[PDB]
């Protein structure tokens, strides 16, 4: 592949990541290019390929596909899937708060996915609003897998406490369930310390509005200890989850 195998198209979003509309000049088909600059790439390396790697590899729907990348003298680029709709993380902010049918609904499609990647020993360890994307139909899509193995208020305590490979994935799924019906992260605060002290000793409070069926799925969620946490296929079958999905 080479940059001359495309046409760019206007910017999607940007790091060093300058992320460009394009399509492929010879079956019109459109996609995102990523951009990476290797300067400020060394600057601060492998962190990517492990990205590359794993993303290139996954195929879920609901997981944002990596189908290939090359490189230049100065320019790497990551061929990427487009998705239409933007992340949710801007879309939140302009519905300020999500209702449980379509929370319910991201956080399906989200346990899907996270569900294909464990089954293939991938565990994101990024899960937040800026890393999910949507498609043409408001399909959520995963992307991202740059910290991926084979943001501080969505961090579990295993990564604070002193970083482990594999329920804490269903950790950011509660902490993002809550920020989809209440408009914030549970743990949010003015210092790193608090929102440190907080996630430590599991304090949150949910506002009058949330119900039951998601305060239920959500504490269960957010427990100190991994074991403790619930499947991804407690999370599908959860009461609150097949009733509003
Ligand atoms: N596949 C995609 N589909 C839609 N637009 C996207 C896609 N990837 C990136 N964009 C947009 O471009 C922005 C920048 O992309 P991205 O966040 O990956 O850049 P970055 O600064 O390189 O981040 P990172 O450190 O995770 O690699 C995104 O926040 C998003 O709005």
């Amino acid at each position: 592949w080479a940059l001359e195998d495309f046409e760019i198209g206007r910017p999607l979003g940007k790091k060093f990541g300058n992320v460009y509309l394009a399509r492929e000049k010879q079956s019109k088909f459109i996609l995102a290019l990523k951009v990476l600059f290797k300067a400020q790439l060394e600057k601060a390396e492998h962190q990517l390929r492990r990205e590359v790697e794993i993303q290139s590899h996954l195929r879920h729907p609901n997981i944002l596909r990596l189908y290939g990348y090359f490189h230049d003298a100065t320019r790497v680029y990551l061929i990427l899937e487009y998705a239409p709709l933007g992340t949710v993380y801007r879309e939140l902010q302009k519905l300020s708060k999500f209702d449980e049918q379509r929370t319910a609904t991201y956080i399906t499609e989200l346990a899907n996915a996270l569900s294909y990647c464990h089954s293939k020993r991938v565990i994101h360890r990024d899960i937040k609003p800026e890393n999910l994307l949507l498609g043409s139909a408001g399909e959520l899509k995963i992307a991202n897998f740059g910290w991926s193995v084979h943001t501080l208020d969505y961090l579990p305590p295993e990564m604070i406490e002193g970083m482990h490979d594999e329920k804490v994935d269903l950790w950011s799924l509660g902490v993002l369930c809550y920020e989809f019906l209440v408009g914030k992260p549970p743990f949010e605060a003015n210092t790193y310390q608090e929102t440190y002290k907080r996630i430590s000793r599991v304090e949150f409070t949910f506002p009058d509005f949330v119900t039951e069926g998601a305060r239920d799925l959500i504490s269960r969620l957010l427990k100190h200890n991994p074991s403790q946490r619930p499947m991804l296929r407690e999370v599908l079958e959860h009461p609150w989850i097949t009733a509003n999905s």
